[PDB]
């Protein structure tokens, strides 16, 4: 079990992050592997993966993702110049995250179609600070906890949109969660 911030355990980068209300527990396993309990939660993110992430990468997971409320299971990450906080969302809780926002096309990979989105965080946190940005989204329409990402799908697809990325920074499979409860394991390669 972690104190929230970034490191690397064996052989993998991780990123915790929450804002202090108390109720989430974030472990990192062996290998690719990462647990979070959480009961009656603040607002978090936690997850393995890379620093820096690349456009083209092939991601897997597996394991078990039980939310009760709001959470999401995806690959995350961010750009930077321009500034970019970017889901693949592969499973989620109570709250699909592109309730009323602008669908901006279909992407098919990995055995499902795929919705995108884009939204606008206004001066909240960033891996800069403060900052007013935008965030793409591919939300998965069959809904699942295991399975393989071709990222450069994604990100080919939002770049034709219009939703360019620029220098990646950190890339991970992550469950992030909202004042909400549940468990998950999750192994990353
Ligand atoms: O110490 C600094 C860290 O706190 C900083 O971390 C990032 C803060 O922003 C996080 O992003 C939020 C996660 O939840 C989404 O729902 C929100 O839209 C985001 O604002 C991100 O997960 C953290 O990595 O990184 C920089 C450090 O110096």
């Amino acid at each position: 079990t972690i104190q929230p911030g970034t490191g690397y355990n064996n052989g993998y980068f991780y990123s915790y992050w929450n804002d202090g209300h108390g109720g989430v527990t974030y472990t990192n396993g062996p290998g690719g592997q990462f647990s979070v309990n959480w009961s009656n939660s603040g607002d978090f993110v936690g997850g393995k993966g890379w620093q820096p992430g690349t456009k083209n990468k092939v991601i897997n997971f597996s394991g078990s993702y039980n939310p009760n409320g709001n959470s999401y299971l995806s690959v995350y990450g961010w750009s930077r110049n321009p500034l970019i906080e970017y889901y693949i969302v592969e499973n989620f809780g109570t709250y699909n995250p592109s309730t009323g926002a602008t669908k901006l096309g279909e992407v098919t990979s990995d055995g499902s179609v795929y919705d995108i989105y884009r939204t606008q965080r206004v001066n909240q946190p960033s891996i800069i600070g403060t900052a007013t940005f935008y965030q793409y989204w591919s939300v998965r329409r069959n809904h699942r906890s295991s399975g393989s990402v071709n990222t450069a799908n994604h990100f080919n697809a939002w770049a034709q949109q219009g939703l360019t990325l620029g220098t990646m920074d950190y890339q991970i499979v992550a469950v992030e969660g909202y004042f909400s409860s549940g468990s998950a394991s999750i192994t990353v390669s």
